[PDB]
Formats: C-alpha cells, structure tokens, sequence
C-alpha cells in the first residue's frame, strides 16, 4: 500500500513559524513542537514551502499531490532515532536553500529563464548575488531533493561500525560509502515504487537522467571519508587561472557538493542554543552504538563511551579538522552569505568562531 | 542450504589437459568437453590445480574441503549464458596465474611471504616473475577475485541495466552496477555458511585486508574506468621511481592491471580461442539487442543481429581498449616473453593481438568492396 500525504496537504496553523525560514537560525525545534514530535510531517511541510518560495512547482509543472505523497513517504522512512531523523533532513534542506538563495556580497549573477529566485530575495543592490542566479533550476532542485533524501533510513550507526561488524549493508555495498549508497538507493527505490510518488513526471527522459545523476552525486558527497578530497579539489579550482567557471557543469556540480556538505554539518555554525541541541542528538546516537560495540565485544569507538564522555573534545576537534576548513574554503571562494557593513559581516563564520571558542574554554576548565 | 563439492574432490582423468595449464593458449574448450558441459566443475577443478601449483594451501593452512565447497557454490552461480559463465571465470583465473607466474624478461626480484609456481625455475637471472614481487596474500586475493569477478552475471551490460532502471542499477546508484553485484553476491555467498570458510586461518587483520584487495580487483574490471586505470598506470611508470614493489598502492595497481588484462585476454589468444570467445560475447549482445527492441529502446551499437558489424566491433575493441592496455603493461616491462638470442624480446601475447587485429582489418576490407 502507498503511504499518502495526510489531512489537507498543506497545514494551515504553521504560518508564523514558516515565515522565519528566511533566517539562518530557523527555530526548527519550535516547529517540531508546533506540529507534534512524532507526527511525521515536518519534512514535507517545509519542502512544500521552500519549493513554493522558489516557484519550482511552476518551473517543472510538478503536481503537488504526488510531491507531498513522496515527501511524506520519505519522512516516514526516517527512523525515530536521536539525530539521523526527519528533523535533521529538514534542517539540511533548509540550510542548502539558505546557502543557495540568500544574498552573497560581491557575487556576480546571471539574471538578478532556466533559473529561479526566492521570494525572500529583496536586495536590488548590484553588490549582492545568490547561487540560484548561477546554478540552473534543475540542478538546484536536485540539490534540494538530495538534502531531503540524504540520510533516508539511517540505522543510527556509522559506516565503520557497519563495516567492522560485516553488517548485511556493508557486504552489499562492498564496504564503500555504505550508508550514503543506501540512503540514495532506498530513497530512489521508494520514488520509483509507486506512480502516486512521481512528481518529476514532466521532466523529459534526458532531464530525468541528469537529475537522478545530480541527486546521487550530492548524496554520495556527504560521506566524510571523501571530505579532504572534495575540499582539496575545491581549493584547487578556486586558486587556478580562471577560478569557478559558472558555465562549466563540473564546476557547478562541485559547488553544489560543497553546499550540501556544509548544510549537512551546519550545526556548529548555528547559534549556541541550536548547536547544543543537535550535539546532544549526535552523541546520544554515538552512545547507543558504543553500547552495541561493548555487547559485541568490540572496543568502544572514540567519543562513544557514555561512561567516559569527551563531548567538548569531540566538538572542538570536529570544528578544527572538518567544519573549520570547509567553511574557510567556501568563504575563500566568496560563496558565504553575508552583509556589507567596505567590510563584510558573515553570521555563519561568526557563529562557528564563537562555538569554537566556547568548546575551547570548556576544555581549559576540565 | 550448503552446495557441497561433489564425489572425490579432485577428478582424476584430466592430467593430459591439465598439464597444459602452463601454456598461454590453454585449450579451455577441450577441458569443458572433457569434464562435461554443465557438469559445473571446471572452475573448482582448475582452481584446485593452480592453488596447489602455488603451494597456497600450505601457505595459508587452507582446508581443501571448504575451498572446494566454496568454489563449487561459486561456479554453480555463474549462469548458463553464452559468455559470462564459469568457463570465462576459469579463463580469467588461468590468465592471472599465467601473467603472475611466468618468466618476464629483465624483471628484477624485490630486495628483501612469497610463493612460486612449480613451473618457475629459481635459476632465471635475466628473468623474473610477478609472484616474486607480490606477497602471497595479495596474489591469493587476485586469484580469488578472478574466480569471483563475473559471479551471477545476467548477460546484460551496465548501460542496459541503467537505461532500463533495473533493480540492480537502482540498488547501486548506477555506479559499477554489475561489478558491485559480482563482488557483493560472491562475498555474501562466502559468509553465508561455515562450510565455505577456507580462509579460517587468516587472522582478522589479514582477512580484512584480503577482502579489500578482492573487492578492489573485481571493481577494476568495469570498463568505464579503463582509461583512468591506464592513465594512472602510465603515470606511475613514467615518474621518478617507476613501479615501487615495496609500496602497497603500486602493487595494488599492478594487480588491477593484471586482472584487467586477464579479463579481456581473448583477442590476445590464438585465432581458435579468440573466435570462440567472440562468438560468445556477440551472442550475449544480440540477446540484449532483441530485448532493447522489444522494450522500444534504440538497439545499442553492434547489438543488432540483423545488421552485425562483428569485424568493426573487434577491430575497434582491439585498437581502443586491449591494444593500449597491452602497450601500458608492456611499457612497465611486465609482459611474459623470451629474450631473442643473437636487446630484443619476443612476446607471444602482443604477437597474437597483432595477428588478430590484422585478421579483422582484412575482413573489414572485404565487406566494403
Ligand atoms: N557536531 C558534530 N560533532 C561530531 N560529529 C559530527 C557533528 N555533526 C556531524 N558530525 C558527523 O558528520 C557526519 C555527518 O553525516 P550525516 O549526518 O550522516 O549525513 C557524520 O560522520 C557525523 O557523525
Ligand atoms: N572480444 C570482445 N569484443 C568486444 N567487447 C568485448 C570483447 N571481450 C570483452 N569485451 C567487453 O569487455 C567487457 C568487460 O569484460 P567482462 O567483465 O568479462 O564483461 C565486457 O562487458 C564486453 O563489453
Ligand atoms: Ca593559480
Ligand atoms: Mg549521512
Ligand atoms: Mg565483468
Ligand atoms: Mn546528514
Ligand atoms: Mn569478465
């Protein structure tokens, strides 16, 4: 039986929270409370609003019922686990939308046809552009769909755990990007399983194949084992003879991959209150894994032992080794949203710096 | 439910054909006839002989029963299709063994674990062999990879699976669809039963590294990655150190080139073997072409039985794929061969390839006049 979207497709009572999607520190946990914690509708409701904000329904003649059917089925297959749940998917989708639609100081834009723009884009100053002016709508839509799908049916275990235990999924994917291959494959399988889910019906065959390829490339880019390769490749392309060439499809793909990568690990670049809640989630998953490791007679992985937590060290090293260099690379390309204030004020990097200082201070006291 | 190796594990009346495993043009189709078509034993019988020739049973304290159990289950899961069958697996395994055991002119043995064929004399000074440069564990992974590398092939190409949204293409996100499946299904089979655990005396570290090598070798057989492997190899050959046999990544790359060459060895065999293999592959292509038509898709190049271009297919396959791969492998100085007495080397493999290329060219000339 198909999982179909519930009640009236669009919920009416969420208007005041949804108007604040144009903010970086979107109060996603307030939205969760407003909807109901295990209601299973947050992803489809946010997705509807963002697609409508971008005019993507008109751009691709997307039937809304099938769109909501699919995004509801998708959200239902995110498990009720502390971090890799439908709330995290929604968060990543919101982050890729922000990064691609919000004003970027001194970015040059194609328009200001095959491009779409957010209704929240109000600056008419030529000293501001946005990524959606440089990346065609089809490719942007793939990125958004990828974000919604990117952790589908996550089991609450890391790739290394699946591999070390010879989990059926690790055997199936030959130890290579096990979770990410699964997310993409299971979400695509879900999509093709029912005509009630076919919201892409008005793409031609060529468009559809290219869309599918972009979605897969974006989802597979979320494997952190490939992190340093993506960052080196991006830094290489930024510092060459011409820089990012927006007319080159491979350059655009690489930009989209950096975008979804940053969106996926956005937590440490949010306000303290959001960052801390998300952090609680991730470590609760780690601890569940640690318990399973112990019961299997394996050594408990670093930072996964609930009876010897090293929260501050985890967050500090994650920021210094992963998020920090990724933000620096993205910022050096001049792709970070921000405001002119001759100088630029960038909220995202400011938050990251503040959160890094906070964890450092905790480490000093310990 | 366990598929077990049948009757006496080693069939006893095949020593006349098996003695010829040391020949490149091994008469594999005569062995098929000798054993019985769809007896389902060719792969396990040859595997046993080559593992014994190398002393791998002693080297890894491999129990023979479990080894034969696994290789029999494996061979049973190769389908009765014209090309990607247990006979092709056996052929690829023979080819990797030949390439790794046979004298190679002017190859130096690594300074400073290793196994040697009973067919290799230590008195070779102006000759070496790959098995002297690649540790036994890694060699065994390559052999096992060759046996597994087309397991449960459906007789369709990756592009067909992808174009038709086959369940496997969706499962593997359109990336090396068949090759991922071969490796995953063969490993799953292996792990499914204790009766198959011939690797029981590897420690955990060894086992994990073995599994990694097997997967890397199998995944290297995807021709979509062909030019990448060849460029990478040519890059490594033409830099400051060349191949460094003490470097694990260089050795992996050598093994991948080996299995790649072994997999497409057909055009580099004698005309008799080449043409039989060719018949097999084009029969698979034509079955696919029929399915394409019935699905309303465009028939892929060279897959339309009612407008064959066999000669053009084989000529372009040799000139664009096999030829550059052989040239790369030869440039590394890894081709088996002999010194010409009375500076130069005679290489049987490249000679065959050149003869087969000329043959198909001649056929092309007749067709268009
Ligand atoms: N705040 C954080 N602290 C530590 N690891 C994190 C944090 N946020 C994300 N990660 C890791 O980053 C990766 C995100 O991948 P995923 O969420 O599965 O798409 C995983 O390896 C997470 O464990
Ligand atoms: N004689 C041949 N002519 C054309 N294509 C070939 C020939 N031999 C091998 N191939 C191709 O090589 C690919 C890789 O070999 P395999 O992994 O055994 O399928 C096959 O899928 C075929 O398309
Ligand atoms: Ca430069
Ligand atoms: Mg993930
Ligand atoms: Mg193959
Ligand atoms: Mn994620
Ligand atoms: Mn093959």
């Amino acid at each position: 039986k198909p999982i179909l979207a519930p009640e009236p497709l669009v919920m009416d009572n969420l208007d005041s929270i949804m108007e604040q999607l144009n903010t970086w520190n979107f109060p996603i946990f307030d939205l969760v409370e407003n909807i109901g914690r295990k209601c299973g509708r947050i992803l489809s409701q946010v997705s509807y609003r963002l697609f409508e904000d971008m005019g993507l329904f008109e751009a691709f003649k997307i039937p809304i019922r099938e769109f909501m059917n699919y995004f509801h089925a998708l959200e239902i297959g995110y498990r009720d686990i502390p971090y890799h749940n439908r709330i995290h998917a929604t968060d990543v989708l919101h982050a890729v939308w922000y990064l691609t639609t919000q004003p970027i100081p001194g970015l040059s834009t194609v328009i200001g046809g095959s491009y779409v723009f957010s209704k929240t884009y109000n600056v008419t100053d030529d000293k501001y552009g946005c990524l959606s002016g440089n990346i065609p709508a089809l490719e942007l839509m793939a990125l958004y769909v990828a974000a919604a799908m990117h952790d589908y049916d996550h089991p609450g275990r890391t790739n290394a755990f699946l591999v070390a235990t010879s989990a059926p999924q690790a055997v199936l994917y030959n130890d290579r990007s096990v979770l990410e291959n699964h997310h993409a494959a299971a979400a695509w399988n879900l999509f093709m399983s029912r005509p009630e889910y076919n919201f892409l019906i008005n793409l031609d065959h060529v468009e559809f194949k290219h869309f599918r390829f972009l979605v897969i490339e974006a989802i597979l880019a979320t494997d952190l084992k490939k992190h340093f390769d993506f960052v080196a490749k991006f830094n290489g392309k930024v510092n060459d003879d011409v820089g990012i060439d927006w007319t080159n499809e491979n350059d655009r793909l690489l930009v989209c991959q950096m975008c979804i990568k940053l969106a996926d690990i956005n937590g440490p670049a949010k306000c303290k209150e959001l960052h801390l809640q998300w952090t609680d989630g991730i470590v609760n998953e780690f601890y569940e894994q640690g318990d399973e490791e112990a019961s299997l007679g394996l050594p408990i992985s670093p930072f996964m032992d609930r009876s010897a937590p090293q929260l501050a060290n985890l967050q500090e090293s994650f920021i210094s080794h992963i998020v920090g260099p990724l933000c620096n690379s993205y910022d050096s390309a001049g792709l970070m949203p921000g405001k002119w204030v001759r100088k630029i004020y960038c909220q995202i990097t400011q938050h990251l710096l503040q959160n890094h200082k906070m964890w450092k201070k905790v480490i000093e006291e310990e």
